[PDB]
């Protein structure tokens, strides 16, 4: 990564083995769960391209989606060349090169490269258009990955509610539609395939109700 | 978070693996029980809202929690928007804007603003009035995760008053009552609750009597 | 806690995860056992109120020995309030303000004051103060939670000695009494309670023998 | 390693024995997996040639492949002194003598000759040269260690077709072929070796269908 | 402990956790094994009385040895009182006292007066007058902790000399001897307990035998 | 060790204690296996004797060995004695005394003494000295140690010759000789040893065959 030193510059350093690690770790436990993106991002702080290739590269098992990821991350680095065109004439002396896709994914580029760009003034985001790329691809895994649709998800007839409840928006947490939409699946659809017993007293708590008062309203149930 | 350098200077440091994986493994052992509020509570320290984030939206699991807390802290949020108007006609150019409640959700703000409004004089706590309203939701969680009431804690006809007053002092902590009103279910439901055989004996210590007096009155019974 | 900077000023330092989990582990597998004490005194180096409260309220078990603590250190406190009573007219401009009980406790006192206290000239310490109602408290404890009395230590008719010295330095140093005391329980109790075919052998050895030749007096037996 | 110091000047400092140990850990584990490539080239930031010796010295077992490597060492170095020859003349007094295929295996050189060489300026790259070897001799293994054929691959009648496209892109994963013909591998075999049922299905998708589409067509299958 | 700063000053600084815990674990593991006290020689690198008591103190379980010990600790220290007597009339304004056998064993003084001390020119090494009270005393606890002497030791008739010389070289390492004694023991009794068929063996061998030859020389015995 | 300080001199430092344990960690687990050596040499970088006698004398087990090691350490000291006569008349008072074989083992020598050699202008490097005499007594014991000869590896009726050739190198690993004499053995004994199935395929490669071309030829037998 480019860090910054004690002097007051930015300079590289080395990736940790125990973060390396750590990466290693997430990926073995929680396969495609959706607390690896923030984790990754984390982790992700302060790292270049070239990092980035690493992670991907050093990953074991998952080949069906380190495969899709790998053809995201082209097609949004194509997506990259065709939205920003080269520019105008011969590079100056006194400049250096706009990137491409390429240079983004960090396969066209140096390292020195790569810190020129981050580390020059003003300085362009290569980290965070990948980082992106990696997110947006990380979304395609995730709902593929999913097994099962939010439709799907039904209480037991001895089930508790509270248990069905978790259930609910752990997969809500995998939808990723507009808020207002899952607003209206929260009020909605929670009800609806709630048990008959518990679905009488959720009745009688009218409208206006928050998820504390549904939750001890239902626990005899 | 934001730390200070040798220097004599608040920058800016992330968090590290360990942490993080200490506060993943806090979670994971000690679910919802109330020495997660201390624990918390340290590791947060020097923490920014960025990173408050980044610790909420990184637990697996207690997802109708993690929905409850949300809603907590959109309601904190709604309160500290209705409760600190905008301020009168546009913002100086010599001067940073006022935070929202969004802002201190770190929602509508960028870390860098973060950096601002602490490390700038007068500093504004941002990170501790997001605290208070995890804290606050902490609070809400817990008292509707414990599973038993203090009136339902009774000492068995074979337990030992020990393991019974053990019991009570947990309960006891998860009780969030006046000093006061839990100085009178100290002195009152404690006894009343004891066995029969003990009872007995905890009437002839009279009052005024302390804990150790108790615990060893009661010890061969 | 408070601890020195290179630049050779005295300034505040946040404790460290694995420092908070090694407290945490000492507690989980030691519980009650007297050496708690040192290892709680040299973890608590450079410690304020503040991280004390810390160390306390992060505890889980054990409640009513929690409990007991907390009504010592509020005797204490109490007792600190007492002997030293409020000073003579209003607070000096100039100067800051002499502590209370609760101060010392942590609870009424800010850390910048904790800080002020103890950084300043002539420093006070609080901690100190602090640390011996703790260690005080953990001897009212350790004596309750004692399960056997010293006259209660006797040898076996097969168990060998060794054993049962061990035992008995084990039992004498859950004994706070005088060394004097100590002394005399040393040369009487020990081979009162030894077994006939032993107290034979060591009734040979006379007055004035010292342990190893004990020892290797009664390992045939 | 040689390492930059806080200074700014490029000095020698030892490798850690826990990454030594990670190093160990990675050869116990994955032994001969792809995956040992990009992580000891991490590992490998900015070691030396002796450091490099130190690390396959170190290894225990798969001696077959070991005598395999040294051998491909020492080819690689031969052919190093073979494309370059020894230069005209005597060795200047003010200058360092130029490497030899022995002095990149570490073998002829010793560590302040191993510094001078990439210190000085210009800097000769002996780490990457030898890397180079180490990665080259590194895919021989993988080829030869590699216990099936890509032709091998098929789909079982009752097999997920999801489980059968991460078998592909596994091995896929472990053949080295131009970029183009893996590209016809992809479209050619993955769909010849499919079981008739999904076959069937994914004829019905035509020419141009992408992986989720494919892996989402074939789910019930 | 008392370690030198980067700034070239002699300051003291706190011993860390895991260092606590090794002292803890060896013990648990290794007991009164000899192994220990080069090991407590390492950990006890520029030690104070304090942290050696600290370390002393924080001992759980084998009583009876801490208690020998401590009996030996008081009398090393009775004898320091002894051979060295207090100095001619009042200690002088500009000096600093001479210390006590209790002032070596830390009872007597406090921190900074073992800072004094030990920073002061000249410096006097009270931490290696204990440091060899402790080791004499380990050496009587290791004496009378082994259970079998060395003429006990002898080769069974099945037993491979190498068990048995294994063993041997064990016990002599429990032996405190003087060397020329030692080498007696060493040409002597080795071979006599040696079994018939190899004794028998060993005889042919003659004087002037090493021990390679004696291992290989009885192997298919 | 000595090490090199930032402010650019060489001052001693400790060793530490998770060094201390992988050593000890190294030798629990790989006993005499070969991997020791460079293990070994990586943990003895800039170690003293000292530092060299506390990893030796901190062994447990393996005493047969460890005595074996001594009287090589004594002989290699008495050899360094007779090579290296003591220097014409009185020692210079602007000088330091040169070294003996005891002084190098670090007995006769102080700290102190071990920095003044190894620091001063010329350099004297009595650790690599003692080094080499640490790795020859490791032949010596690998040698010994070793429980098979070369003669008596043979490929079994059903073996792959693949893990045949596996215990080849490593007995291989376990020979010293010269490497003209190890390409005999290679050439030669392999073969020789080889199943009559094999040996015929084998035969049909002709002579100039590498070890891939091998191990692919005998893959079906």
């Amino acid at each position: 990564p480019i860090v910054q030193n004690l002097q007051g510059q930015m300079v590289h350093q080395a990736i940790s083995p125990r973060t390396l690690n750590a990466w290693v770790k997430v990926v073995e436990e929680k396969a495609f769960s959706p607390e690896v993106i923030p984790m990754f991002s984390a982790l992700s702080e302060g790292a270049t391209p070239q990092d980035l290739n690493t992670m991907l590269n050093t990953v074991g098992g998952h080949q069906a989606a380190m495969q899709m990821l790998k053809e995201t991350i082209n097609e949004e680095a194509a997506e990259w060349d065709r939205l920003h065109p080269v520019h105008a004439g011969p590079i100056a002396p006194g400049q250096m090169r706009e990137p491409r896709g390429s240079d983004i994914a960090g396969t066209t580029s140096t390292l020195q490269e790569q810190i020129g760009w981050m580390t020059h003034n003003p300085p362009i985001p290569v980290g965070e258009i990948y980082k992106r790329w990696i997110i947006l691809g990380l979304n395609k895994i995730v709902r593929m990955y999913s097994p099962t649709s939010i439709l799907d998800i039904r209480q037991g007839p001895k089930e508790p509610f509270r248990d069905y409840v978790d259930r609910f928006y752990k997969t809500l947490r995998a939808e990723q539609a507009s808020q207002e939409v899952k607003n209206w699946m929260t009020e909605t659809l929670l009800v609806q395939n709630a048990n008959p017993d518990c679905k009488t007293i959720l009745k009688a708590l009218g409208p206006g109700a928050t998820l504390e008062e549904m939750m001890t309203a239902c626990q005899g149930v």
